[PDB]
């Protein structure tokens, strides 16, 4: 079973890409488990069709004593992807590290990690690279990490910080699988992300273009692969999925020093002096 | 002395709004302290003109046998605004809340909360409402909270969760000052957010329009007020500033039940069934 996590700054379509990537991968005869570990993102709604599936932690906190049933917290979606949302911390009190480990622990007990699974995906928040949101990596639940980024200053800064945390758990086998660029239609965006990925010791595994059909598919509460299998953007995600599935270039990332990261921002006009 | 924090989902220009708001407030004869508590936001770069000012935590780890000079971590920028960055956690290991605790404490010890300050602003991450990022509220250091949101479901979801933390610590004195809308140029955005704010018991403090002057200012390392004092968008931030400064409606918010928040999305066409 492949054990993948997607990290990245919020607000640039990381959850859209994860759901479209998993949808595309399911059409290749893959059994996929998707666990949302991002308390600001609906990581499964394009695959399930609703809004905000009942989360593991909300179920656990809810009134009553009866034991959780797997069917409560794991719902089948497009392509047969099993969909789970861990849920957020108790507002102002809890910690997402304990919440994420709590959800995974309970999923393990209920048998969600079935022997016929080809992939498990974690969609993890990447806006803070704290010990809590790194627990999927630290505990070896996710060994193969992909970072969604865009040609924006703090999106690349976030990715670099994720790489620092990722590098800290290299001994356990965690690797960077590659950078995924969510096109913000910035000039030279692909060139910049290719250069960033190269300095990390990795590669831009795919460039995901802006296409209005993604907003149309989401308005219809679906992934692009589901909304229009033969569309161009659907072929993009299929390329992305093919590249992930057959990716054999996994590395311990080498995060950029601050002066090199800032220099690259000047070089590609992201900031003008 | 006003003690204000700005929370919100990331990726919708919250920190743009924070830096432009404080800039606009400095033109009104105000002495302001600005503390970045958001590890994916360069919360001071548009007031200082550089990139990633040296953080309190980086200064502490590099500390020598001597102490620490306030000028190392606190730097004056546009309008005379004192600018500080806490710094994120050690990637993958640390808790971001302890970094925020430590930086505020260090600012206290070195006397940065001077008698002539009119405002201190905390630019706080709001993508996870954990115990760590609640610390400016819990610790009594931030008493007047504004939330940046847009007409997107998870942006309003995120604000609703922030309000749950805020209400939980009402006896400590923290209050919701209002919602600020960063317009994503979607239909009925202002109407939806005005309804959201009313259901919380608050109000929409200002509707901030999408405007390419903003991207122009920031690529040139500036706020809009600085980049073009006579700009239209500058006048918008000045109105926001006047609204915040004169705001006398601070409430304990009443967060919306899940079904009521989803209903609001359907009512305003944000979600189509
Ligand atoms: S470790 Fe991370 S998620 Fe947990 S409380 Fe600290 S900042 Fe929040």
């Amino acid at each position: 079973m492949r054990q993948i996590a997607i990290y990245g700054k919020g607000g640039i379509g990381k959850s859209t890409t994860t759901q479209n990537l998993t949808a595309a991968l399911s059409t290749m005869g893959n059994n996929i488990l998707l666990v949302g570990c991002d308390p600001k993102a609906d990581s499964t709604r394009m695959l399930l069709g609703g809004l905000n599936q009942k989360t593991v932690l909300d179920t656990l906190r809810s009134e009553g004593d009866e034991g959780i049933d797997l069917d409560t917290v794991l719902q089948p979606g497009f392509g047969g992807i099993k969909c789970v949302e861990s849920g957020g911390p108790e507002p102002g009190v809890g910690c997402a590290g304990r919440g994420i480990i709590t959800s995974i622990g309970l999923l393990e007990n209920l048998g969600a990690y079935t022997d016929d699974l080809d992939y498990v995906f974690y969609d993890v928040l990447g806006d803070v690279v704290c010990g809590g949101f790194a627990m999927p990596i630290r505990e070896g639940k996710a060994k193969e990490i992909y970072i969604v980024a865009s040609g924006e200053l703090m999106a690349i800064y976030a990715a670099n910080n994720i790489c620092k945390g990722l590098a800290k758990f290299a001994k356990g086998g965690a690797r960077l699988g590659g950078i995924i660029c969510n096109s913000r239609k910035v000039d030279g965006e692909r060139e910049l992300l290719e250069a960033f990925a190269k300095k990390l010791g990795s590669h831009l595994i795919h460039f995901v273009p802006r296409d209005n059909i993604v907003q149309r598919a989401e308005i219809n509460r679906k992934t692009v692969i589901d909304f229009d299998r033969e569309s161009d953007q659907a072929k993009e995600y299929l390329t992305l999925a093919d590249n992930v599935q057959n990716n054999n270039k996994l590395v311990v990332p080498t995060p950029l020093p601050m002066e090199e990261l800032e220099a690259m921002m000047v070089e590609f006009g992201i900031v003008e002096l």
